[PDB]
This record gives C-alpha cells, structure tokens and sequence, in this order.
C-alpha cells in the first residue's frame, strides 16, 4: 500500500524537524510505526498518537502536514507538546474524531480554529490553556457545528456576544461546551442546543443576563460561577429537570434561597454570594441525589436543620463563613452516613464538644470548627472508635481549654492538626510523634509549657512545626534533623534556649524560619548557607552573638522556593512608634483564623496592632535561582563588620540588623540589594561614610542609619532626600541634607 509507504515516511519527517534530538529515539525509518512509543494500531495501521507532555517544540505547520494528514488517524493527542504559533488551512484526515491541542501556546485569534472544518469527522476538540483571543469586532461565526465537544476555557478570549459566535452555525449536535477562563461577556444563549449536557462559562466577563437554557431538556452541568451576574436565575433553570450539577458562586445573587430543581441534584454551590435567609425545609428534595453542598460566603443563619438527616448521599457539607449559631448539631450529623467532609468554620457555633462527636473520627475525613464560639476541653475520647479516618482536625480560633488530649495520636490517618489560637494549658504530648502522615502542626497561641518532644522526630512527612506564643522552654530537639520535608518552622515567642542546630542546613526545604523573642544563644551557623529554600529568616530579640558569617549568604541566586506557596498569612508590620515592639514585622500562619480576633495578641505582645495588618496567600517573587527575601537578625549581640557578601540577594524586601554591637562600615555592596524596601542598620557601631553606592537603591521607602558612628556626607542622589532627619540622628560627622550642611 502507498498509504503505508506514505505513512512512516510522514511519521520520521516530523521527528526530524524535532529541534531536540532523542525526543522520540524508538521512531526510525525501516520500521512498523506499530512499534513506536505514542502510536496506537488496529490490525497493523496507525489509528491513533499520543505525544503528550513530550517537549516536542514545533509550530502547528508541522502537525498538519505530517500527522493531521496520515491516513486513518482517527485521534490525535498534543495536550502540554510544546506546540505554539497559528491554526491555518490543511488537509485533515476525514478518520480525525478527536483533536487536544490544550496548554499549548496556539496564538493568534480564535477564528483561525474555522479552518479546522476541513476536518469532516471531527467530534471532540480541546483548545483550552492558549492564548487564543477576540481582536475587535465579533461577527460570522465558529463554522464548526459538528462537533459534540468542544473546550475553548483558559485562553485570551475578550469580547461580548463571543458563545453567539460560537453556536451562529447551530449547536444541534453540541453535548459539552467549556469556555471558562476568559473575559467574555454579554449574552448566553444555549435553547438551539437541545442535546447540550455540559456547560461551563465561569470566570468571565458577565455582568448582565443570565443564559437562557430554553427547555433545557438535555442539560446535566450548569457552572456559571465567577462572574458578575445577579438576578433570577431560579426561573431560568426552573425547566431544567435532568439538572446534576448547579455552580452559580462567586457572584452578585442576593436574598433568600429560591426554589430549584432538586430530583436528580448532585452537586449544588451557591457560595459567595449575598444571599441570606436560613436553609430552606424544601431541600430536602434533594436528598435522595445529593452528593455535596456549599452555601460557604453568604450572610446564613439558624441552625441546620433536621432534614439533612435524610441526604445520606452526602459527602460534603461546608457551611463556612456565614452567622450560623446554635450547638453543635450531632443528632442530624449522625444521620448521614456517607458525610466524609465536614466545614462548619468561620460561624457563630458555641457550647461544648457533645462527647457524640467521637463517632464521627471514624468516618469523617475533614472536620472543621474553625473560628467559633466553642469551648471546653477537646474530647479526649476523640478518636476512641477503631480504624479513625480523620485526616483534617481544624479546631483553632475556639475558646477550647484544659490539655491537649494525648489521645489524638489515636488518629492515625491525620495529616493536618490545627489547635491554635485556644486557651490549651499543659505540654506537647510526645505520642503526636506516632503520627506517620502528619503534615501540619499547628498548636500556635496557647498556654503550651514543657518542650518540644524528641518524639517528633518519627515523623518524616511533617512540614509544617507552628508553635508561636507559648510558654515552651527547653532547646529545640536534636531528632527533629530527621524530617527533611520541612518548610514552615515558626517557634517564635517562646522561652526557648540554646542554639540553632548545625544540621539546619541539612533542610533543603525549609523555606520560612522564625525564632524570634527567645532566649536562643550561640552564633549563627554557617550552615544557614546550606538551606536551599530558605527564603524568610527571622532571629530578632535573641541572645545571638559572634560576627555575621559569610557563608550563609552562599546559596544566594540558587534559592528554589516552590512547595511554601499557597499558604495563608498574617504580616503584622511594626510601628516604630512603641519601643518595645521589636522586629521589621511578624510574619504569622493564619489558615482558618479571623483577624478581628488578633487581639488576642495583646496580652501576649507589646506592638499595636491596629492599621498595620497584611492578610494573604503566601507568594515567592520567583520559583528557581532566587534568594532570601527577609532577613532579621535585630535586637541581638552581634558583633563584627557587616559581610561584603550581604548584597547578594536581589530579592530581599527587607534587611534589619538594628540594634546590634556591629562595627565596621556599611558595604558598598549593599547598594547591589536592588528589591530592598526597608533598611535598619540603627543602634549599631557601624563608622565611615554612607557608600555612593546606596544611591542606585530605588525601591527603598523606610530607611535608619541613626545612633551609628557614620560620618561624612549623605548622598545627595537616589532616595536619600526623601527621609527625613531623624533618621540619620545620632550620628556626629554626619552632615548634608536631610542633615544642615556639612563644615
Ligand atoms: C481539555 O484539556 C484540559 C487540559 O488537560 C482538561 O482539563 C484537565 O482535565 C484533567 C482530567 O482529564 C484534570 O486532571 C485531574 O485533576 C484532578 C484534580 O483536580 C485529579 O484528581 C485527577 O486525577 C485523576 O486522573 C489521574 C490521571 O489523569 C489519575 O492518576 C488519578 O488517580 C485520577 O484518576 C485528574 O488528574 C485537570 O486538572 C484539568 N485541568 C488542567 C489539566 O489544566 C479538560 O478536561 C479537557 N476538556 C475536555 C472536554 O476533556
Ligand atoms: C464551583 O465554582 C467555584 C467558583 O468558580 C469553584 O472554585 C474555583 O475553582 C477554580 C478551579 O477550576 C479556581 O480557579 C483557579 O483558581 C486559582 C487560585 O487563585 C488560580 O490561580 C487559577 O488561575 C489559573 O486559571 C486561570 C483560568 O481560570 C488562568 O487565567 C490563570 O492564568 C491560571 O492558569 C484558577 O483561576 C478558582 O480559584 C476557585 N474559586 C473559588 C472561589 O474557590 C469550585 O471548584 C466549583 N465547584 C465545582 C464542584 O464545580
Ligand atoms: C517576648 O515574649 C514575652 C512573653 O510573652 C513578652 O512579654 C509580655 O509582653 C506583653 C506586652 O505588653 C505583656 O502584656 C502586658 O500584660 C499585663 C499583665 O501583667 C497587662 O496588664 C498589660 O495590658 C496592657 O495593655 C492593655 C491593652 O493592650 C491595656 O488594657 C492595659 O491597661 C495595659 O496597658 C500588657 O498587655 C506581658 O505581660 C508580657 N509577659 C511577660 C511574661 O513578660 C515580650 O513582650 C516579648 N518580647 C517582644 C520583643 O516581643
Ligand atoms: C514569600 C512569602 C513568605 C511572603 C509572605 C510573601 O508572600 C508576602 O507577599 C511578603 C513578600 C509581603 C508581606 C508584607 C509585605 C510588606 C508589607 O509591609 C511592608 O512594610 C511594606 C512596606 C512598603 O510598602 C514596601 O513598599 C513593601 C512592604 C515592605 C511589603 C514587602 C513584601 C511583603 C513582606
Ligand atoms: C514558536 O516557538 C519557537 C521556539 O522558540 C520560536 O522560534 C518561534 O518563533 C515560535 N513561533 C511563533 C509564531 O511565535
Ligand atoms: C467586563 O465587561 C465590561 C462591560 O462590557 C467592560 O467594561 C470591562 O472592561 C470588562 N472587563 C474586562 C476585564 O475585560
Ligand atoms: C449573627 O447572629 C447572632 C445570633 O444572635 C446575632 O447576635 C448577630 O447580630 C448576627 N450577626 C450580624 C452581623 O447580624
Ligand atoms: C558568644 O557567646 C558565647 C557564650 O554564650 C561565648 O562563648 C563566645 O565566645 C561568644 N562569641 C564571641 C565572638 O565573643
């Protein structure tokens, strides 16, 4: 056959226009393309390719002259190929089903996919994660109304009326349109496609109609979440009796729960939205289908009520955010037996645990009570039922007392326990380490005494070790060498003593390090230069002495940052105001905590709290070949110059070293720091003139040089004219503006 003489000889011509080589070593000529890896055969003929998440890095040229084409290609598979340029004019196999070309970097506007027509057999076509967009103007149409699945989501698409565009030709044989991701806007209307089951227009642009569904006699999934849309969208789905799945958060719908259709509702979200009201007796209709439900973000109240009791299909239940009150509802929660997620935090519950809530260890996989009015001891029967299959114990922000229940090891599958922010007296039971899948340890504001067990030390999945502000003393545990997935380690505001350990360099993922207002000693080790990921170190108000080590800024530009992301945050920047408040800012964990309850901290801190506040998701400036991005090492007994080594951290924010016995002068390196916002050198021995250099600094918006022995005159270029006086005070020979002129 020519068509097999035609066929390998197109497979190696595409290999070779490969720009890497070996990319597809196995494909040779004088071979069964049969035997190649990504080629599927029916009885000796090629009918389908996978090159996925191959860097292939080729133009869309090459696919449509040597793969598109080949006869009897019946699918072909390019999704994260690498592939970029324009969508044009071929020749395509009338065999061809299914087309993925998704996260490609296809550019380009999205009428070049008309050209696709030329493909008869088409079906199923992925163009989703490109930059495809809507220059201009929106006319004609897409032309492809044979297809039954189509994904245009996650591109560069922007303009009005751009579904109009796509369904213009018809939308007869349509069963699944995704078009989320993009900045459309304007109308939606679906009534034509009498077959459509699947459609996803979220996260767009729409702020007016909501889409009209005509009978909607085919319609299964309806997202139209992450948009602006208000109004009634109870009548506009009131006709659709095949409805699964129903996401309209994320927008502008206000007051109570209307009616819906509820026979063969599965999945149901009206989160984060303005509605209001208490949950509706008539959703009971849906408890015979439904598998999950989110009214998370609205303005809710009452109780549950009893009717959940009969959803025993229902695996999640997120309730958060919103003015639900009352106790604990464990007569209804009881009554489902497939609930494995329960999210009840940011609520108004209060009264204490009822001790029932030990049943539920062994089946919930999540449980939630985070931020509410709870009180009491934390059960210690807890985990008493066989086989426990907690994984997420969120119990931080209650008014919970008495002790940790050492019980809690009991829970074998708990990969995150959060007891911050509590009244817990007493220690740290050691059986918490016997947890084999603990990630996150958070036990952060309580009244926790005693150390941090040696125990710990068995867990080789830990990542995160939260125990700020409690009455901790001890050193901390030479077993902890032993978790080498640690990221986030914060034992700040505790009495702790001794040393930072040689082997914390031996973490190549911890990221974020926080020991300040302790009682620790010693030098800073060498082998703080090892840490691969550290990115925030924080050492103020210590009894740290000895000169700043050079070697510690060596994996300057090698920093790789990337698992610390994601998380959430409270910065509390410092007002200069109060002398006893001390550090740049306090960088604190803050998943599943309110910041109206910050002050808390008062009793426990001296810095005021109030307009100074920075709530968010942690977000390095970079992935790879980065460097640290906070240093504070202030209010301690540092002695030395200042190493020259200091300005190899294009990343830093912000360098505190105020409040030290450092002499010498400041590097002109420093001038090299070229992110750097704040800078505190004050309260120091630092001599010699202010280097020129500093004047290429052109982020800084605080700077202190002052109770130093500099001298000579500030530089009168970069920011300097911008601080005022008091900043460069207390320093003798120093003179220029801000200063009165030098003599
Ligand atoms: C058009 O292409 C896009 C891009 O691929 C596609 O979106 C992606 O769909 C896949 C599913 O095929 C998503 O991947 C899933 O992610 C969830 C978490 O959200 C995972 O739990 C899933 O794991 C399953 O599959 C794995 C192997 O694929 C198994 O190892 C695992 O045990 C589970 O069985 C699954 O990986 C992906 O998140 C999206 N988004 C992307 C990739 O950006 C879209 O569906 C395509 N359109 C159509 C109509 O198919
Ligand atoms: C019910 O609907 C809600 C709301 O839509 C939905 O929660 C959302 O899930 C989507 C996942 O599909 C989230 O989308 C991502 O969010 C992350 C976090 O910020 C972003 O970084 C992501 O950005 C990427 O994707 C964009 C295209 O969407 C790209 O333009 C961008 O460059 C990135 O590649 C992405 O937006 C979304 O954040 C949440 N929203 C909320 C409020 O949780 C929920 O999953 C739905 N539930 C069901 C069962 O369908
Ligand atoms: C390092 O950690 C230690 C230990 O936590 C910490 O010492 C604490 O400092 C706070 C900050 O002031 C002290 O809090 C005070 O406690 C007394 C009770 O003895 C309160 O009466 C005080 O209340 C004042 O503030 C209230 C509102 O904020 C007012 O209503 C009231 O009238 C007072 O003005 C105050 O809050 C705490 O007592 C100490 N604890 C100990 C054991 O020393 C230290 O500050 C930390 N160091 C750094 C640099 O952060
Ligand atoms: C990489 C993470 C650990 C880190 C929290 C990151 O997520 C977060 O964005 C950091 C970089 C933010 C949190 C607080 C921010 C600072 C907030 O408070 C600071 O005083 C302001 C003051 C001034 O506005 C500077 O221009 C920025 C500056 C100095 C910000 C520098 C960057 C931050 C420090
Ligand atoms: C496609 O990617 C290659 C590889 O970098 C590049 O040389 C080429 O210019 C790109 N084409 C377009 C149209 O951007
Ligand atoms: C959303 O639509 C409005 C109205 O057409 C428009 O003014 C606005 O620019 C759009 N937003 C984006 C991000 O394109
Ligand atoms: C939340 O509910 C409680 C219950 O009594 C009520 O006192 C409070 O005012 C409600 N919150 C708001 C903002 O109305
Ligand atoms: C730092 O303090 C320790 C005692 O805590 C002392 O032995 C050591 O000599 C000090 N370092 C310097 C450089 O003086």
């Amino acid at each position: 056959s020519q068509s097999l003489y035609r066929e390998i000889h197109q497979l190696i011509s595409f290999k070779d226009v490969l720009p890497d080589k070996n990319l597809l070593p196995d494909w040779s000529s004088n071979k069964n393309p049969c035997t190649f890896d990504g080629v599927t055969c029916r009885d000796d003929k090629v009918t389908s390719i996978d090159l996925s998440s191959k860097p292939l890095n080729v133009g869309f040229s090459a696919v449509s002259s040597s793969l598109l084409s080949l006869t009897g290609l019946e699918s072909l598979f390019l999704s994260n190929s690498h592939i970029n340029g324009s969508v044009s004019g071929f020749k395509c196999s009338a065999s061809l089903t299914s087309l993925d070309l998704s996260r490609n970097s296809l550019s380009g506007p999205v009428t070049t996919l008309t050209s696709l027509g030329s493909c008869s057999g088409l079906k199923f076509l992925n163009v989703s994660s490109n930059t495809l967009d809507f220059p201009g103007k929106v006319s004609g149409g897409l032309k492809l109304n044979s297809l039954e699945v189509l994904d245009l989501s996650a591109n560069s698409i922007s303009g009005a009326n751009v579904v109009g565009w796509v369904l213009s030709d018809g939308c007869g044989e349509l069963k699944h349109l995704a078009i989320s991701g993009n900045k459309i806007s304007g109308d939606v209307d679906v009534s034509r496609c009498v077959n459509l089951e699947f459609l996803d227009v979220s996260s767009n642009n729409f702020s007016t109609g909501i889409p009209f569904l005509g009978d909607c006699s085919a319609l299964q999934h309806l997202d139209i979440s992450g948009n602006k849309l208000s109004g009634d969208f109870s009548r506009a789905i009131s006709t659709c009796t095949e409805l699964k799945l129903l996401n309209i958060s994320s927008n502008q719908f206000v007051g109570p729960i209307p009616p819906l259709p509820l026979k063969s509702l599965q999945y149901l979200s009206l989160a984060e939205n303005k509605f209001t009201g208490e949950i509706p007796d008539f959703l009971s209709g849906a408890c015979d289908t439904l598998t999950g439900l989110d009214l998370s973000g609205n303005h809710f109240y009452g109780a549950v009520p009893p009717f959940f009791g009969s959803c025993s299909l229902l695996e999640s239940l997120a309730l958060s955010s919103n003015n639900f009150s009352g106790e604990l509802p464990m007569d209804t929660l009881l009554k489902m037996r497939g609930l494995k997620v329960l999210d009840l935090s940011f609520n108004e519950f209060s009264g204490e645990l009822p001790e029932s809530l030990t049943n539920l260890s062994a089946s919930l996989l999540t449980l939630d009570l985070s931020s509410n009015n709870f009180s009491g001891p934390i059960l210690p029967n807890l985990c008493q039922n066989p086989k426990n299959t907690l994984q997420e114990l969120y119990l931080q922000n209650n008014g919970f007392t008495g002790k940790i229940p050492p019980t809690l090891s009991n829970c074998s599958e708990l990969v995150s326990l959060h007891l911050s922010f509590n009244y817990l007296s007493g220690t740290i039971p050691s059986s918490l380490g016997s947890l084999s899948k603990l990630r996150d340890l958070k036990l952060w504001l309580n009244m926790l005494e005693g150390e941090i067990p040696q125990e710990l030390m068995y867990v080789k999945t830990l990542e995160t070790l939260i125990l700020d502000f409690n009455d901790l003393t001890g050193e901390i545990p030479s077993g902890l060498s032993n978790c080498t997935n640690l990221n986030w380690i914060s034992l700040s505001n505790n009495r702790l003593t001794g040393e930072i350990p040689k082997w914390i360099g031996r973490l190549e993922n911890l990221a974020i390090l926080k020991l300040s207002n302790n009682s620790f000693s010693g030098n800073i080790p060498a082998e703080l230069g090892d840490c691969r990921s550290l990115i925030w170190l924080d050492l103020n108000t210590n009894l740290f002495n000895g000169t700043i080590p050079a070697a510690m800024f060596k994996q300057s530009g090698k920093i790789a940052a990337n698992f610390i992301a994601g998380k959430r945050y409270v910065y509390i920047k410092n007002d200069g105001m109060k002398k006893e408040c001390h550090g740049a800012g306090n960088l604190l964990e803050f998943q599943g905590i309110r910041s109206e309850q910050l002050n808390r901290l008062s009793t426990r801190n001296p810095c005021n709290i109030t307009s100074r506040v920075y709530e968010g998701h942690t977000s390095p400036t970079f992935d790879n070949n980065g460097s640290m991005m906070f240093l504070d090492m202030s209010y301690n007994m540092l002695s030395g110059y200042i190493p020259k080594e200091i300005g190899s951290m294009p990343y830093l924010f912000i360098l505190n070293l105020g409040h030290n016995d450092i002499s010498g002068s400041i590097p002109d390196e420093v001038g090299d720091l070229r992110g750097l916002n704040i800078l505190d050198l004050s309260s120091n021995k630092l001599d010699g003139r202010i280097p020129q250099a500093m004047s290429a600094l052109t982020m800084l918006t605080e700077i202190d040089l002052s109770n130093n022995n500099l001298s000579g005159p500030i530089p009168e270029m970069g920011q300097f004219e911008t601080f005022p006086p008091a900043k460069f005070l207390n320093n003798p020979g120093l003179c220029g503006y801000p200063l009165p002129r030098c003599d």
